[PDB]
């Protein structure tokens, strides 16, 4: 049974890299915050190695980190994976960066000659714990299916997007740019509807079989607004990231996009009068505000 | 109880549809429209004619009306010639048509005062809808009226709702329904326009879409049935959710609530049909943001 080398052991990386300890893996952790390191080791799993000594030992490694600096700084470098990567590693990133990054990111791997995966995750920390994690794969095709069942303990739908390394990340802003515009719809709509004294309930019920629907909506509503409670779960500061990225995107496109520019705004203003931190279906408090 | 005797009074898009179907489902039904070839259609399936709506009013059990405008329910429901004024003691009546729920509340005042009974049912669904008996109708207003006619108005629609008892809740329902289509049709076509511009795979990417948190069934609807296909016949014209749109903005303003995104999908779907996509599905928004394509 394999050794598992994970790096990065945040709100996602600790319940993926426990997971793993608990499939049976041997899991090597490294992160900067030693608490983390704490946490994880308390899971069964082994800290106090280098990431290059991850890269030396493990069969695969996965990474779980916060932003495209930190990505670079541990896949980079003298000290980092793609330089001490022996011949028959794979490296998965699942953290979510530009579409450039994944290419410089595949371009060293190849020139190395280790095998590359980025597979970013959709689901949140709930779908990390209970491994039913989203994973869209851009990279090798032989290489995701020699992966797939590791990634299959981690996720319940694991999905290869194409040959192109920024398939995955593409289809993931794609997705949360989707979230960004049914939260919006669900936090604006709710917020007439309550002003007009509707019974949310109700109108939840016949809204859910009609073209009002989504995934979102019955979240939002349901986990959310309908229990007053707006503990992350997935922050309006995550959202407005990842809107953040899609922008970018579209701008290095060359396309206006013109709702989704607003949007960013409107995730940007909700952090900025404090809801950063609460789940994002907390949007609906913001917009109500003003009842 | 008696429900056999049915006034129809708009003869329209969506009343003519209706209409015939209550004929061809055994009810004898009168028909009332300034159109007289709408009148003539309706004739011509066994349809009676040539009743004023006050005789309607005097005579059928159950009334509905399909009206344009709050202007053309008022006038056929108040005043000496109208609904409200010549009704039977045991009518009901039935608006299908989309007014403001300011309106809904004089109507229903007004049924109160005469003692008879009025349901706000608008409906939503267009022509095809009608012809097929798939409209869904958001019902406000009694219980115990609701109770006594969802039996008529479930053999013209698939989805018959009470909402509650608030005569305006059936119109609220039906505006939110449609300002979160407002909200779906953007986020689709904007973001598939950065997906196309991006070489992605539109059909695969929806497969996984459709299973992960961006899922809608206006996703699903836009693009397997219009975008996919290159479609772009209504359906449901950008002119028409625009029209809804613009009516829950108004609704938000009377309310004294400022709802910015919405602001904006009434602005955007304005430009759309400017540009030239009035009459086009609403799901053609997609192509007017793929104007910006290579
Ligand atoms: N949290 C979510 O809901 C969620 C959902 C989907 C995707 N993601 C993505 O997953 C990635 C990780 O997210 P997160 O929520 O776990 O972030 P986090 O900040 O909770 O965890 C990141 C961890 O990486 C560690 N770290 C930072 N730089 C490092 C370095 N050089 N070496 C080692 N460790 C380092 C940090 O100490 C931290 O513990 C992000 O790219 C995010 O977009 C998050
Ligand atoms: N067209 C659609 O796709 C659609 C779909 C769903 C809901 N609606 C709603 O249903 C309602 C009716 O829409 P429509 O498209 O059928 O309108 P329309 O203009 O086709 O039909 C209304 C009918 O009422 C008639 N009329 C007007 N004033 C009258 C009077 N005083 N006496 C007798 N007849 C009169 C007109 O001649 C017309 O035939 C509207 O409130 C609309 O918003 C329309």
């Amino acid at each position: 049974m394999k050794k598992i080398g994970f790096i990065g052991l945040g709100n996602m990386g600790l319940p993926m890299s426990k997971n793993l300890v608990k499939s049976g893996y041997t899991v090597y952790g490294v992160d900067l915050n030693k608490e983390a390191e704490a946490s994880f080791e308390k899971e069964g799993g082994i800290i106090g190695l280098s990431i290059s000594k991850l890269a030396e030992t493990c069969d695969v490694v996965f990474t779980s980190l916060p932003s495209p600096r930190a990505v670079e700084a541990v896949y980079f470098g003298a000290e980092g994976l793609f330089e001490n990567g022996h011949s028959n590693v794979v490296f998965i990133d699942t953290s979510t960066v530009s579409p450039q990054l994944n290419k410089q990111l595949e371009e060293a791997a190849k020139e190395k000659k280790v095998d590359f995966l980025a597979a970013p995750v959709s689901g949140g920390v709930i779908g990390a714990e209970n491994r039913t994690l989203t994973f869209m794969v851009g990279g090798s095709k032989d290489v995701y299916e020699k992966t797939e069942s590791i990634m299959g303990v981690l996720g319940a739908n694991i999905f290869h997007v194409s040959e192109q390394i920024d398939s995955g990340t593409t289809v993931k802003l794609i997705n949360n740019l989707l979230i960004g515009f049914y939260t919006a719809g669900v936090s604006e709509a709710l917020t007439l509807a309550k002003k007009n004294n509707m019974d949310l309930d109700k109108m939840f019920d016949i809204l859910n079989v009609s073209y009002g629907q989504s995934r979102i909506y019955e979240r939002n509503y349901k986990s959310f607004i309908a229990p007053e409670n707006y503990e992350p779960g997935f922050t309006v500061n995550l959202l407005k990231k990842d809107l953040g990225f899609a922008v970018d995107l579209a701008k290095e496109s060359e396309l206006h996009l013109p709702v989704s520019e607003m949007l960013l705004n409107v995730y940007d203003e909700a952090s900025q009068a404090g809801y950063g931190e609460n789940d994002m279906a907390a949007l609906y408090k913001k917009v109500s505000e003003q009842l």
